[PDB]
Order: C-alpha cells, then sequence, then structure tokens
C-alpha cells in the first residue's frame, strides 16, 4: 500500500431542524467552503439529514407520535434528489465526503452513513447495529452484513457512530479488517471524550471526533409546557478534535458551542511505529479465544430474480 | 413517494347467472352509476362475470359435469368483447376498476382479477393460489410470479379473495411490498368479517370488504330435487363496508340482502401513525426466520422465439 | 373460438407402385368419390406419393441402391406439376385435404404431410421428426420449427404419423397447441390400434386411423429370390376406423384387406366433457417438471438478402 | 448390469373397510401364501391400508366429512405397529414387497407406496404427483424428490399409480433412469387395459398390472339412502394381468370378481431385442425438444441445525 | 397420537405490585382452588409474577430509571425459592400449569414463560421474540431456539404472548409443529378479540386466553403527579374466554372487572372436522413460497466445557 | 511410492541488505546459475528477503523501533512482484525452489517459508512455530494447522529452521508424516552443526543445511557507537553442508569466509537400510506414551461466507 500524506477536516454545525431542502443546501455550502481550503476528506455529525430526534427524550411514549409523522415525510431514500445534490457537491471539489442521514426503504426507517468518492459515485453505506436508550422508540434494527472498510487513494477508510464504541466486539471486528483513518459521529448529549480517545489507542488510527450543537429553532417547537423547556436546558455541549494514534490531540478544539471547522496534517506512514507495541488481531492474541463473524445479506424476504410483467396498451385492445 | 386523498366505492350486486352477454352490460351500468357520484376507484365481488359456481356444493362429482358446458362456453379470454367493452367504460369515466372473472387459456380454466387504469389500458392480473375446497373440481392451480402490486396516482394498490386471508405466507409476501390500499372479495357463503378485520390490523391498509347476494335466477335452475333445493336455502348472506388501519368501520354498512353501493373518503397520509407500533416485514422481525419468494415464470411448456409461417397463395400456384 | 359439427372421411387405398403420374390421377378420382358424399375433410394413408419403400428392409443395404435410383426420379417438389392437380381438386370440391408425400429439397430427400384449404391454397407442411429402422437410410432428418397446428373453420387441425405416437415429448408438444381433431397415418406393417387409441385418451381428440394395403405389382417389382418372395408374405395387413375422445370407435371398421372409405359425424362441441377429468397442459400438472420447446428454423446454411443477377443480351454486344 | 431370471406375483383382494388393525393382519396371510409358492416379488392394489375412499364419489362435499373423521384415525402414521407387522413378513420369507397406503404427516394425509427388501428395511418411498377427480379434496401433493427408481437383485424397480400413466412427462421422467420391471396399480373403476399396454410398449418393460375389488360390506357403510345405493354398484372391476414388453399377456387372466393371484416367469434379458427398435431418451431423441427436471427437496418449512432440549429436576431441591 | 378429554381453566387476577413474595403466595392459593374444582390445565396472565411495568409509558425515559431499580431486585433467577414454591403446588394436585415472569439471567433481564409437569419437573422455557413500543426499554430479545412445542397427555401444548399474534411468521412457525391446545396471555391494555379469534381459525386449535386487571394500589406508586394520576385512568381492560376451532366461545366470558375463573370441557378429536377444509403447512401450500427456520442456539458468548477449581485449605498452608 | 535419484544444491549467500528489489533480482540470478549445472532442488538460507534483523541483538528495545519502520515497508506482501519474479525463475528452469522471507498479512509480520513447484505454482507455505530470544520483539507465533510435507516427483519433502530443532515434539510431529529429504536453514550466529546432525540420525533423512554470511553493508548501518561497532564483530561465522542417514557428510564444505554453492548425488532408495534399526513413529515405541496433534485452522477472527457489495456509478445516479 502507498502510505499517503494529506490534510482532513471535521465540521461542527446544526441543520435547519426537520426541514430537508434547507438542510441539504446548507450541507452543499459547507462542502464548497470546507474544500476551498484544500482538505481531501470532510466529515459531518450524527443524523445531519434532517436532524437527531430530541423529542423521544423529553416526552412519554405517546408524545412521539405527534412528531414521528413530521419526521417520516422528510426522511431520505436512495433514488432521491438529496443524493443527487450531494453527488454534484463532491464531483465539483474532488474530496471524499462522509455524511449521516435517516433513510427509508420498505415501510421501516433506519439510521445510516454514506460515503461519496471524488468521481461522484456512492461507494457503499453502513447501518447502526442496535439503538441506544431513547431512539429504540423510532429507528429500526441493524445488520452484520454491511459493516465495510474501503480501500482508497487515502488509505483504508471506515467509520462508526454514537455508543457503538461502548461494545468490544465491534472494535475487534473493525480492527480485523485493517482500518487506518477513522470517523466517529456523536449527537452531542453523550459524554463523547473518553470512549473516542480510547478507540485510537486500542486500534492505532487517527480519529476525527465530530459532534453537533443546539439552537432555538428546535427547542421552541420540541416542547409544549414549562417543565419540558427548562428540562431541555439541562443538556450539554460537545467538542470536535483530531486525535493521533498516541491518544493526544493534533488539532486545536472548536470553541464554545459555535459553528466552525477544524483541520490538521494526516501523515499515515507514522502508524507503523505504534503497531510495534500491540496488534490485537495479530501477534498480541491467544489460541483459546476467537470470534465468529458472518458477512451475508439476510433480509426477511429474499427475492429470486424478480422480473417485470406484461401491459396491454389501449391501442392494441 | 406521495400521499393522496380521494373517495372510493365498493358494490354489493348479483350477475345475470351464467349468461355473460347480459352480465357485462349490467357491469357497465354499475360503473357509469358508481363514477357519477365522483368516486376514484370501484371494486366488484368474487367471480362476478359468469357468476360463482354454487352447483359444486349441492351435488356429487358427477352432477357438475352437466352444468360445466354452460360455464366453459361463457368464460372470458384475453382479448374479447368483454375486455374492450369494460375498457370503454373505464376510459369514459377516468376511475380505477377491479373486476373478477373466470379466464380460459389453453384448454384449461382459471380464476383471475383484472385491473384497468384511467387511460383504458390493462395494468396486469392476479390468479388465485390454491382453489379452496369445492372449487378444486372446476378451476386450475395458481402461479407464484403473478402476485403484483401497482404503483399508481392513488398510492400502492393490490388485492386477494376467499381463503387467501387464512394463510400467513401470502399475507407476509404481499406485505413484503409496500401496499397501502387493498381490495378483498368474497362469495356470500364464507365467514369473512374476522379475517378481513385481522388483515387490516396486521398489514396497515384500508380494506374494501366486497361480496355478492343470491337470486331466484340461481335457485330455479341450479337444483332439481326437493332436498337439493331445501339444502341450498340454508346458506347465509354476506356484508360490504370499508375499514381503517385501526380495525374499525369508516363507511356505513350496506343492508344484509339488497343491491347497492357504499363509499367513504380515504386519506392514505394517515397510515404512518399506525405504522409506528409494528412493521412485520421491517423492524419487528427477528434474524431466526426468513422467506424464499421465487418470481420466475414457469409455465409447463415455454416457447422460445415465436415465429410465423409462409403460404403459397392460389394465385401464385 | 367456435364449435362446429361436420362429416369427415378416412381412406384405405394403394398407389400404382413407384409411378407418380398414374398415382396423382388415382387420388383425383378417389377424392371426387369421397367428396361426392358431402364429407368436409378427407385424409390419405402414409407415403402415398409415390409409395412406401418396402425394398429398404427385405434386402441387405447394397440391394437398396438400385431401387433408390428409381424412387429419386419420382419424388415431388414444392412447385411441381403434382401439386397443381391436387390444388385444383380441392378448389373444385371445397373440402380440407390432407396428403402424404416424399419431397426433394437441395438434392436431399424427406417425408412430409401437406395440407390444402377450400380456397385451393397450401396451408403448411410437417416433416417426420425421426426415421424408424426401415427408413433411416432412405430419408433425411426432421426439424423442430415445422410442427404446426392450424386454426380453421372446422376447429384446430393437426397430425403426427407412424412411430411418432410412441414418443411422449411430441404428445406434449402437440397438446400444448390446443389441437381438437388429429389425423394419424400408418404404412400398414407396424402394430397401430393400441398406440392410436391411447393417443385419443391422452389429448382428448377425435382421431382417424388411416393405412395402406399390399398389392400384386409391388411384390412382382420388389422380390427377386424365392426366400425374399415367401418372406414378404410374413407381414400383417392394416385397417382403418375413427375414434371418439372416450377411446371407443364411432365409425364402422373397413374390411381388413379391400380398398374402401369410412366416414362419420363429428360434433367437436362434445370435447368439453372429457377436459373435466384430465388436461396435461393445464390444471393436471406439477411445477417440478417443464419442457424447452425451441421454435426457430436453422437450415444448415442460411441465405441473407437473396438477390438476382444481370446479363449482357446479345443485341447489346 | 444383471439379468436375473425369476418369478413374480400380482395380488387382488379387498381389505375389510376402514379398519387398519384388521387389514394389516390380512396382508400377512396373503404374503406368506404367495411366498410359499416360490415368487421373489409381490405387489398390492390401491390404498390397501386402510382402504380406498369410495364415499368421495357419492353425496355432497359435507356428507363426506363424517367419514373423513373415521379415515383420519386409521392412517398409517409411519413409523408404527403397522410398519413393523409388514417388515417382519419380508424378512421371514426373503421376498421384495410393494404395498400402498395413506401416509400421515403432521396435520395432513398423503397417498404413498412403501418398498421393502429381504433384509426387512425400507428401500424407499413414492407419492402422487397430483390427485384424481373426486379425492382432490381429500389428499395432499408430492414433489420431484419423491420419485425414485431403485436397483437391486431383481434388476431395476419402480412404479406409478392411477392416472399417472396418462401424463406424458411422467413416462419421460421414469424412462430417463433405465427402467426394467414396473409395478402399476388401479382402484378397478378406471380403464386399466389401454392405459397399461401403451406404457409397456413405450418403456419396453414387464408391467405388473394390479387391481382392487369392492366387497359387499362396503354397501352397508358408504351409502345411507336408497338412490345412493342404486347409483353405486354400477362400475367396472379391472383385470390384474401380467404384460410382456411386446404388449401381449404373459400369464393367465384372473377371474373377473374373486380373491386371487397370478404369477409367471420373468426373463429380463428379453428386453434388449426390443430396445433395438426405439428408445425415447436414447437414440430416438432430437435437439429441438428437452425437459427440465428439478428434484430439490422442497418441504414448506425446512429445519436446519436441529437441536435438542432438556428438563430441569430435583437435583438442587 | 391419542386425542384425550379434560377440563381446562383460565384465570383473571392481579398481582401485589412489585413485591415478589406476596405475589408468589397468592399463586399457590389460586392454583389449589382452581385444581380443587377438577381442572387439569391452568393458565396465568401477562408478566404475572413480579407484575407488568405500567410505569414504562406514563413517564419520560428518566422517570422510569427510578422504578427499574425496584423491578431488578424482584425478578426470578433460575432456580429460586419462587420456583420451589410453584413446583410443589403442581406435584400436590397433578395439574399442568403455565406462568409468566421476568427471568433474571446474568446481568440481563428477559420476559419468559415456565411450564410444569405433574411430577413437579420443569418442561421448558419460552422467551419473548421482540418487545412492543411501551417496553423496548426494559427487557432483552429472545432467539429461535427458545420456542418449543411439546407432546404430553393433554395433547400437544405450546404458547405465545402479547403482540406476537400480530406477525405472520410466528403463526407459521407454531403451526408447523402440529398444534392442538394453545394458550395466550395479554396485559389487558391492547384490544385482543380480533387477534385471538383469527388465530383460532388460522391454526384450528382450542385457544385459551387470559388477562390481568389494574388494582387501585398501583395508582399510589405509578403516578407521582396529578396529570399522570388522571391520564392513567383512561386505559382499556381485558377479557378471559375459551374459543373453539371456528371462533365460537365455549365458556361464558368472565363477567366482571374482578378476580375469577372460566371453565370448559375440551375434546380434542373435534378438531379433525375442521382440518378437512384447510391446512396452511400441509395440502394448502404452494411450491413458489417457503420458509427458512434456524434452531441453532445462539448465546452471545458460547463458552465451552468449564472445569472445577482446587483451593488450598488453611490446614495445608 | 517411487524412490527417485537426483542432484540437489545448497546455497551460501548474503542479500543486498534491506533493499527488497535488489534482493529478489540477486536471488533470480543465483537460481539461473545454480540450475545451469543440472541440480533439481535449490534451497536458500534464512530470511533472504529482505534480510535478518541483527539490530534486535545490538541495542535496547527503544533503539529497535527506529529500524522497524524501514523493515516493515520492505516486507513481502503476497501476491506481489517478489512472488511473480521467483515464480518466473522456477518456470524457466523446472527445478523445485525453496525460499524464506518476512511475509506480512493483516497488521503483523511473520517469518515464513515458501515452496515453488516446476509448473511455477506455490504448493504450500509454513510459518515459524516460535520466536527466538531477541527475535520475539519482531514476529508473531505460527500455528499447528500449517505444518505440511509434500508428496513430489522427488519423494516426500518438508522443512524447519533455527531453534525448531531444539524441541522434540516438532521432531516427532514432522517424522509422523514420513519426510524423506529435508532442508534446515539457519541465520548464521547460533551453534548449529551438532544440533543439525542429530536430526539426520533421529529421522533418517538426507539433510541440507544452509547459512548466511555477514557483510560491510550491515556493519556500517546497524550501529554507530564504538561500544556497538566492535561488539558486533564477536559473532561466529556459519557453515553449509549436506548429510546422509549415516550422520556423516557427503558434500564438500563451502569455505567458511565466503559465498558459494554445494552439490551431491541423492539416492532416496538408500534410506530403507538405516530405517531397519530405529524409527520412533513406527514399531520402536510403546502404548504408555502418546501425542495429541490438533491441526484445525483457527485464526483470531474467522470470516464465514463473504462476498462483495453494491456500488452506484455516477452516470446511473
Amino acid at each position: 500500500s502507498i502510505y499517503p500524506k494529506f490534510r482532513a477536516a471535521a465540521v461542527q454545525a446544526a441543520p435547519i431542524y426537520l426541514n430537508l431542502e434547507a438542510s441539504v443546501e446548507k450541507s452543499c455550502e459547507l462542502i464548497d467552503e470546507a474544500a476551498s481550503n484544500g482538505a481531501k476528506l470532510v466529515a459531518f455529525p450524527e443524523a445531519f439529514l434532517p436532524g437527531y430526534p430530541w423529542f423521544a427524550f423529553i416526552g412519554h411514549p405517546e408524545y412521539t407520535r405527534k412528531f414521528y409523522h413530521e419526521l417520516y415525510k422528510n426522511a431520505v431514500e436512495i433514488p432521491s434528489l438529496a443524493i443527487q445534490k450531494i453527488s454534484e457537491a463532491a464531483k465539483r471539489n474532488e474530496t471524499y465526503v462522509c455524511i449521516s442521514c435517516s433513510e427509508k426503504d420498505g415501510g421501516s426507517l433506519y439510521l445510516a452513513q454514506l460515503w461519496f468518492n471524488p468521481n461522484g459515485d456512492l461507494i457503499g453505506k453502513h447501518r447502526k447495529m442496535r439503538a441506544s436508550v431513547a431512539e429504540r422508540l423510532i429507528w429500526g434494527d441493524g445488520s452484520g452484513s454491511m459493516m465495510p472498510v474501503f480501500q482508497t487513494e487515502i488509505g483504508n477508510l471506515g467509520g462508526l457512530m454514537c455508543w457503538e464504541h461502548q461494545v468490544p466486539l465491534d472494535l475487534m471486528a473493525m480492527n480485523a479488517q485493517n482500518e487506518q483513518v477513522h470517523v466517529a459521529s456523536w449527537p452531542g448529549y453523550f459524554d463523547d471524550e473518553i470512549s473516542s480517545r480510547y478507540y485510537a489507542i486500542a486500534t492505532q488510527t487517527f480519529v476525527l471526533m465530530t459532534s453537533s450543537i443546539y439552537t432555538e429553532e428546535m427547542k421552541e417547537m420540541i416542547c409544549l409546557t414549562q417543565e419540558q423547556r427548562d428540562y431541555f436546558e439541562t443538556f450539554k455541549s460537545g467538542h470536535t478534535c483530531i486525535y493521533g494514534p498516541d491518544g493526544e490531540p493534533i488539532s486545536d478544539m472548536v470553541p464554545a458551542e459555535t459553528e466552525g471547522i477544524a483541520y490538521a496534517e494526516i501523515d499515515v506512514e507514522r502508524v507503523i511505529d505504534y503497531k510495534y507495541y500491540i496488534d490485537p488481531a495479530g501477534h498480541y492474541s491467544n489460541q483459546s479465544l476467537s470470534m465468529n463473524f458472518n458477512q451475508q445479506p439476510t433480509p426477511v424476504v429474499k427475492h429470486l430474480n424478480h422480473q417485470k410483467n406484461e401491459v396491454f396498451t389501449y391501442e392494441d385492445i
């Protein structure tokens, strides 16, 4: 492999809440402004299209139905306009774009992460394994089949999200495929400091820690009563940083709950020095511990060579 | 996709028994009536064109062979006068139509239902799976590739009949699609409110429960002995009404033994609220059970590369 | 489709052995005799123009060569004078006609069945699919693209011949076309009652057993040594009669050696009774078994865009 | 290959109606007497355990239910006492045995054949490819994985039931496996002669044609009113004869309405003299016609990685 | 098979809320009184032993964390005093009993059923497949190994609970194992008349259905504020009935919002009258659709054989 | 087996230090000289691609990390140009060739040995079971699943290296597979002659032993302080020889200071004489001692069936 040298970037921003066309044009403007500095890769926070669902934490399980209706009409799907508008924005700038969204296929709704290559093509996508405490009331289940890492011009890319960092099985599964540069997206409320820093030491990779901020445009409609509004203000902000495989930050930190961007040099040839001490999927292991990994698509229904039907035109009849 | 709002009609009616040439004219009169009131979709009961074969229940296996002539000589085929005459009736009024019939192809006889679109073209057809209990003497076996749902101006459409609601396999196979509005048809004898109501709860859809009524045109011709006549009067009559995805009527109920139509406005946007609780082909599944759904058309004999033939005309000879 | 009623005739006769110009006029006298009684269809026995090659299996393979030389100068061709004298005989009586020929094409030789319409034009032809042990060194091979069934004023016509009735794949192919009336011609020696009677049950048609008689001139031609002559007398003689779809005769039986004609009423509306019990191409089938029926013509060499040529007339030069 | 020269026997008898425990014992005195005369192979008629359902052909689709209730408790339920009572009678005599019966799986009935050899174990099993005319409402359906041809000390072995001799593709499927000695069995109402002799000629094999009789003790059970009794008892009985590959009987005829047995010498080397003329799957083939044969076992629900359970008990207590 | 007769009992009750010892003591009293009346099978309502978590959906997701701390200390581990107290109450009366509870398992918590034999031994567990919208915060998810059906002197026994009746794949998985007598438990908030009556028809079984009632003491614990204390009055309440294999109720319904029991005589050979019409996994199947069922146990960590340990005693040190 | 006779060659050489392309082209030239004399097998010393890591012995473990970064970028990936050049060199000469190198799969390095057969293909691979005193800093352990011997045109072949001769369990395991001709590579420093010779007496195989030599290329970069510079010259020189089953040499010596090549006749038929006295895997043992040899392939993570993933091209999007 090449061991390339380049500079990457991580964006701290908020979407226009539950309003998809305003969100996708703001996303397009952020790519066109981030790539102007010559950064080769750009990353975004959790659930950025159309927005992370705070209403599940504030109300009892009947309250969500009043807003789930308004979310479900604004979700992404694969043959849509939102995908084409992001593909134009990558093609115009020649940068790897990594972006998060709610997606609909069949009747259910899922949380996903999408990767666009500099030729404008969609490389592949990742699904969250299992939902955290509140969001089980909204999003569907994951799968073990679609958990990729991609060989690229900029080394082996991959990514995870939220509390996926809390379970060791997915750390080993990802590390077994030789990931080298890694993106981690957080919503903002969870304590994102330590579990992010630890993943760098455990697997020797540069971590682009990425997290969102609150705005009045959500909280002035997320809540219907005084108890719910002041209770919302008990939540907290989150940082964004680039960490080295040693566990210290390379970048500055984006300050004080305000929209912005952070970037640094990535010199991936340096990763070799820290694989001298540990390699969990290699020499630093044991003969009495193993793992069973399955990579097969098992949807509920598996079509077998579906074909189109015959139509009798009104002229024939 | 898109979520329209419109009003739809279902009819309780009886055909001119075994006499196709009068029966198709009564069908055109019911379309030109039901569309007068502004309904966008219309649906008919089971086996409506020649009529359902009650003679299979009243006598032993030798008795039906006498009546089978009158049936076989009055079944429709594609194309015919029946198809072009119903296509005129849909083209004049700009409404979707679902109509059920006995269709003849090869030497065999089958049961189907046909879908006509507002441009007058025939969208496709569906053929019954397994042929119940008495019908096994009269009608041929189904096929698995002919199980469509249609994407339309009025959402996603499809339908089923008789005991097809008693088998979980076809219910799950249909809900593997994304069906939203549904037509179910019954002959008068089977007990039908429970299975149609359960289907609406399990696969969140508006169901147009539709069924037929008996007449002296049957009674004075279909039987000969006193005990055949006495036995035939023991059968009960049916119902017609339309249900929400909550399992409750939105229409009124048509009276229990009279010809007439029922209608209501339907607002397919509302399905999302009940999609919140369960989704059997989505997030409510478990990765220990799956399904195989083969869609390859396999007729008994498959022609390859159909070709015509030449003749030596008597002027050339 | 439509279900006519009509009178049909089958002929027991012999040609003037290996002479074509006598045998075509014998057929004209015999068809004007058959059609004088008002029969609407007439069918002749196997290889009637100019005769069946009994010499092919009385002697060893070298004995055949000297007789083959005299057969080859007496075969028919598509534009031959032998066709005009039959086409006029059909035109002058307005009946369907079925006749058997040996055809010469491209210097090779084949066995064929050949059909004429009441307007005098040639409807189409059929070629023997495979030769039996007497035939394999006289006549050429079949083709799959030459297996027609004709829609007509008198219902769906077709007809195999000879040993073809022992091969189930041809029964299925012919039944897939939905035939209704089926000619079946035999030379005379092969045992022919039981296979033609099974065919009537298997595809539910009327069938016309048609076969030839031995004569004095053909044995004086073909024998030479005494142990050829008294060996030829080993062969059994044939018979002709017509069967219903139930498997009993409807006609009388023609006496078992003399020249003659049999005829009966045919009432094709009656076929529907027996399609109730069984239909191999319809309901009486299994999804675990199929058949590939290629139907394109593949001559050994294929001309593309056939065109003529120019000549420099002597006046020009 | 082997050409074993032996003796085989056809049995006609009636089982006492709808009583498994009596019919099982009655089969033992027949097998022991037939084997005491030196026959190596023995065959039995239709559904001999417990009995063929004549009540399907008389009265309404409701009138049969009160009898179906009694049939269900008398099905064979493999493995059972009814299997081991037959298996020992093979082991004690060293004869091959074919017998046919109602097999029960889960909730459902199938009609099947069971094959046993001199070591007393099952060679294999067979099931119908479709029902007939009346019993189509009683029995279920087989699959292509349950149509074997065996090979053993008496040559190759197989068999078919009822109208399976009248479907062209089943003749073709069996002939692909190099058939030699064939069992065929009939309920006595249908016409066995024509259906069987053609199969002998089309396969070039000895056919062990076998048939049932109906005893006076049926009349007092199956018909409850005078006209039903006077519509019954107006049927054929069939012939239980043995046919050689030429289509001529090789044994005496059994008297038309009694218990009895027929047997003859079988000399398998004789078939070679006839396979010289024609072979439907060998040298008599053509490139334009084929057949797709699929025999993947297809249960509706298939278990994989079957596991066993345990009961907890008083160890702790 | 055997087809027995017995008396079955269905109980309507309420547990002492979140207090296991008080709830265990009530169950021994109720089993002895039900068994004293001659019933041989006794069912129980949903989550009965510690009580169902109503607090899970009156409050937002940080209100419930206060009460989870009480439920965790009141769950049943296997084995326990709670099991010992039930097991002897079965042995003292020789009644089969079914009961439902939160099974504590390692650090995790699952909803489950237990079945006891008349000898007091444990027949087997069952685990909830997927949690419904109110309860996805509390319990973990089961797997396809822990879904048994088992054979016993009452006939075949099995069970399902809550929303599991609303998805088609579980209906087919249970029906594939030849079902006969079925039990259903409901929490009493969900409308269950339709889902239970359709299941009775769709598998043809006696279905025995049960539910719990609220008790006024719950409203002193579950709701700590006025609007919650009023809102929690607006819920539905549940039924208790025994339904025959066609949807008619056999017993009276339990007549009041009180503790009580329903009784009926059950006679399993009645089911055969209805298995005649349809059998979803038997003869009513089709080839085009199937189902894959996997029964391999799948614990997250599959620890193999484990050994004991040796400790050095104080005397030897 | 066949007991062949042939010439074998043993090579003493040093690589161009740490330059992989210079080492593989030097190796490619050295085969083309060694094969020019007609020897059929050629074997190289330990770690010839790219070189043995002497720096691990000269300094403390934080000095090693400075050089590890350059060794890692020059390790042999498979497949690569380093494999294609050696495969060409075997294909051009039709001699078996045996070579050893630092392979790199996943994140770790391993020392390995590779065998190329005369058709140019790899017949197999071996990994060093256990690392040596300083060498434990650099490479991972092997596995029991990779310990081949090959059946060949030149008898049964295998191989071992370095301290693997000191442990008797690997002597016994290698002897259990009936090896006949053996290669034993060494780095150069370890005391080798007596430990190598004992393998010949214990296993009765022809043994080829081969060692590397020191150069100025390493001396002027492995160290820089005088304290290291003159310490490194302490290490002993190596030897290259070949031995028979007698424990006594058949080759000449290669001079101890220089590169060179050694030859002899090998006559495998001569092994069965010495195998008269002792062989520990055969008759010369007793049942009171045994060995357990498990050879399952157990990597740390085991991929199951895995394929590719779907990609959407920029024109389609």
